[PDB]
């Protein structure tokens, strides 16, 4: 599936209908994807992940910083599956940051050889970052490598790359929240939201 | 505040995008309000309730059976507020069924409501007749205040005009199930609010 | 041959209240945290699996014994629901409520797998009375889950099928267990102090 | 201040059969030592403690990978919950660092003038935290505090005590809640003690 499709003309929600941290009160335009909805969708994705990847040792690879919340929650749902089912599989974890592009941190990638590798991202936009990471990862001969991304953006700048698991397909809009940032701000927000002009100006680099 | 407005044209969500119990796989047509969204809205309502009612002992009345999930979750969010704040107020609970005065079944003596901040908690307001008549009874026990929280309010021409004090979601005139709301006692064991299909309608019919 | 639950010893000190988040209106009224809320959840998660193992073969009716059972009931059912939607296999579940020995329409029990959900078993006389009434409605099976079972000489020997914790002969409150209707609005199970005992005394 | 929840040397832990446990670790664990839910309850109180002390100014929360990731996520979730249900709050930014040399973080100048919260899974000798602190202090934070889920009672301690502590535990090797043995047991929600067969099976 393309995930939960959020239409171009999605109006989102009035902030007054939700609990919002006060320090971001004027910096947000609308709530775009409620935290709870992210959780419900992530619950189903964890089941899809275990269906496809639960046959062999999984290495879950978090793409920092944006990926950290989705990663923690996805893995928590996966762990819930594994302790309430008959069949389970070991899972190990690693974290990388990407800074053209080179991998920062992480274990020696020879640890990926022969494993079912799940790369976890916050968002796919152009897809160039994932294309680059995949090309690296495949050189270490994983048993399989799959990508799960909370968000996929509809954009004419797309190179054509599509991930294996998708939370939501969104319009070409700049979103923040749930660890997605604007100049490092708004990671401390449980909902995905759209940033206001006031907010854009306030936290401008 | 009419709460979160779900419009008449809202298509809801395809079932294959969520985790759905297999025994209801053919009996639902769409997810209408995802459980997580109910939780986010209920978190906000809990704050609203403490703002207005947190000044004096609250008696929270759960209207069984449909109200039980909203009740449990609303009170959980209120408790979270109360153990992470500087000022706090005791809350007691009671559970009632409803069917001259409206008949209140299974609760404490209504003298328990006297001088208290009474919060009546419902799953849904439709015609509003049930809440109007319950309020006429409860006022006679002289509460310090009485307010109603309802997860759902229907837009319907059959409404007698009653509006609750706290509302989660304002929805169309369609039959919804899940989050303890039932069709012939089924679908209470579903975490999302959903619209029932025509095939599910027949299977669980009288 | 069955789990006796998490056994809490007679000498269990519990936990300093200052280590946890506690509602301020109960700060002077509680002596110790006895069973942390989160531990109740962990045990309840396991109990849900045990329930589906024994009862998941046929339509389950969960019967909540009010008022004290309401929290355990809601949480236990939420864990059962999670089990039912994250697997290809599932079974319908209906719910009912009864308050108690006098009772306050149980045709919803006939031919089904009945799970009675209780907060605590002490003497056992209440459960023996409820069971004899429930069996008159000819259910397919009846089992009882109780969050707590108390070790007491006054026990008539009733043992529930599912037990969260086996506790000493101490009066506990919280997680919907009350003292004169107070302390239901508390997430942890706790022991009541001498101050609270007298403050909310009837 | 407090010493945290004190777990005694003779703490028996819990029978594994009382809890939900991943089957692939069924013979690799001896006991449940700290139930996941108890960690959450303690972490909820720690979040309130942190905000009381650090909530007056922009906080930079530093996660010490890999073991700190679960405690970090949950602590910050409870802090987020406070910030959206209170009248006033403060922004928080985050960074993740691995130690071997600080790897993968932002330039340390980003800490200058900020309230810095370092978040760790466990303090044993305390040498790591003394080292990390000495580095951070070169960049003049407004304040710097350490939160550790676990602090061991050990004569190997150099004497360093963190500002926020979840649990003070015996000198035993524990796993779970992102704490590992040769990278295993991070996918376990409880904190547990490893069995002899588990140590053998996952031996490096
Ligand atoms: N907060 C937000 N961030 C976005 C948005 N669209 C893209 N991005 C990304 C900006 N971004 C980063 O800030 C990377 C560093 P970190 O924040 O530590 O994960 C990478 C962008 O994600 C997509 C690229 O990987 P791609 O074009 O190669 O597919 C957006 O609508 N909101
Ligand atoms: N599942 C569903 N139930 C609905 C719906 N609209 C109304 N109702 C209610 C049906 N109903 C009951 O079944 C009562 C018993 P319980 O199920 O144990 O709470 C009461 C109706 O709620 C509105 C009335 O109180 P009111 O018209 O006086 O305002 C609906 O769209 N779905
Ligand atoms: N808060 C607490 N309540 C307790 C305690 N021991 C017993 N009890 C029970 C007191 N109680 C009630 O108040 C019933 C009404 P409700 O509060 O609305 O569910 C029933 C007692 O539970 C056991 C009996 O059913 P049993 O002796 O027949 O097995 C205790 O240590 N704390
Ligand atoms: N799983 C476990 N790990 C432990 C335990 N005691 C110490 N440790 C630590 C082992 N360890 C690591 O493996 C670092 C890498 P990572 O696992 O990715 O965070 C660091 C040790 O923590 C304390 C040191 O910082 P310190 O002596 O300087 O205070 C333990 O009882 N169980
Ligand atoms: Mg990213
Ligand atoms: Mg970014
Ligand atoms: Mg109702
Ligand atoms: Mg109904
Ligand atoms: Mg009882
Ligand atoms: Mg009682
Ligand atoms: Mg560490
Ligand atoms: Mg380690």
């Amino acid at each position: 599936s393309p995930g939960v499709v959020i239409s171009d003309d999605e109006p989102g929600y009035d902030l007054d209908l939700f609990a919002i941290p006060n320090h971001y009160a004027e910096d947000l335009e609308r709530v775009f994807i409620p935290h709870g909805l992210i959780m419900d969708r992530t619950e189903r994705l964890a089941r899809d992940v275990m269906k496809e990847m639960g046959g062999h040792h999984i290495v879950a690879l978090c793409v920092l910083k944006g990926g950290y919340k989705f990663f923690a929650d996805l893995l928590d749902y996966i762990k819930a599956l594994n302790r309430n089912s008959d069949r389970s599989i070991p899972m190990t974890v690693d974290f990388i940051r990407l800074k053209d592009i080179k991998v920062i941190g992480g274990d020696d990638l020879s640890t990926l050889t022969g494993k079912n590798v799940l790369i976890v991202e916050d968002i796919i936009d152009t897809g160039k970052t994932m294309q680059t990471l995949l090309s690296l990862v495949r050189q270490y001969n994983p048993k399989m490598v799959k990508v799960a991304s909370l968000l996929v953006k509809r954009t004419p700048r797309s190179v054509g790359y599509k991930p294996d698991f998708v939370g939501f397909e969104i319009p070409d809009k700049f979103v923040v929240g749930y660890a997605l940032d604007y100049n490092e701000y708004f990671r401390d927000l449980n909902h995905v939201a759209v940033i206001s002009e006031t907010g854009k100006a306030k936290y401008k680099a």
